[PDB]
């Protein structure tokens, strides 16, 4: 670590604090995260081969004392501000649909090498000036696990958590990422969150209220789920155009296949990417005050 000169603090993550940092030495502009069993070590390590333009280049992993260090590309803003930014007019939906399309092939790639996220939020998509959205923290979660609080005590979010996951699946898929990124793309829309639960079951009760409660008939073997009780209330579906209104057919459409409660049944990243929605797909710049 002596390496580098921290700038400052740019983030809180889920393991520790993220800093701004400079490479005492190339004068390189970082991302350093303090997070060791030797899993981890190995788990990680790999992570360094799995590069892609939209997936946040791991630079290199540094194990000191017995701390454990990630250099990360710098990018200079991240989704939750940038939307929070664009709360008085929201996001053109041009450049939604340019996210939305970027963050497919990120997750394309990553899924191609059966490497799961597992904690998509708008805190870890992270943009630049050239109108470029990309995924950090990409398998942190197989190699350090996911808790319920921070190293910082803040809550991690449920917000953007699959069915599959609340209900106790043990072995969840790639699919858990498509759910997360769907939720982030109606939040793009609407300029709220789609499901802003604040304990495991409001959190199921709220995709519930929405989307139906599962049975047998829409997700084949639910009720046999570990944490799926006969008791939940029985709500009905609403329909999506009340859901992501002003949301064109074209993106209801693709949302919909997002968020479909059979895991096995979700649209895939690569079959999302050739769904109508992306046809006039284009790359604008967006407006970046830095
Ligand atoms: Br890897 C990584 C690379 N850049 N980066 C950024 N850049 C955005 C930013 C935010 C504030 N000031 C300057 C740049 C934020 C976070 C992050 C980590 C945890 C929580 C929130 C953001 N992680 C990263």
């Amino acid at each position: 670590m002596e390496n580098f000169q921290k700038v400052e603090k740019i983030g809180e993550g889920t393991y520790g604090v993220v800093y701004k940092a400079r490479n005492k030495l190339t004068g390189e502009v970082v991302a350093l995260k303090k997070i060791v069993p030797s899993t981890a070590i190995r788990e990680i390590s790999l992570l360094k081969e799995l590069n892609h333009p939209n997936i946040v280049k791991l630079l290199d992993v540094i194990h000191t004392e017995n701390k454990l260090y990630l250099v990360f590309e710098f990018l200079h803003q991240d989704l939750k501000k940038f939307m929070d930014a664009s709360a008085l007019t929201g996001i053109p939906l041009p450049l939604i649909k340019s996210y939305l399309f970027q963050l497919l092939q990120g997750l394309a790639f990553c899924h191609s090498h059966r490497v799961l996220h597992r904690d998509l939020k708008p805190q870890n998509l992270l943009i630049n000036t050239e109108g470029a959205i990309k995924l950090a923290d990409f398998g942190l979660a197989r190699a350090f696990g996911v808790p319920v609080r921070t190293y910082t005590h803040e809550v991690v979010t449920l917000w953007y958590r699959a069915p599959e996951i609340l209900l106790g699946c043990k072995y969840y898929s790639t699919a858990v990422d498509i759910w997360s990124l769907g939720c982030i793309f109606a939040e793009m829309v609407t300029r709220r969150a789609l499901f802003p639960g604040d304990s495991e079951i409001d959190q199921l009760f709220r995709i519930f209220r929405t989307l139906g409660t599962p049975d047998e008939v829409v997700w084949p073997g639910v009720t046999s789920m570990p944490d799926y009780k006969p008791s939940f209330p029985k709500w009905a579906r609403q329909d999506f155009s009340k859901v992501v209104p002003p949301l064109d057919e074209d993106g209801r459409s693709l949302l919909s296949q997002m968020l479909h409660y059979d895991p096995n049944k979700r649209i895939s990243a690569k079959a999302a990417l050739a769904h109508p929605f992306f046809q006039d797909v284009t790359k604008p710049v967006p407006h970046l005050r830095l």
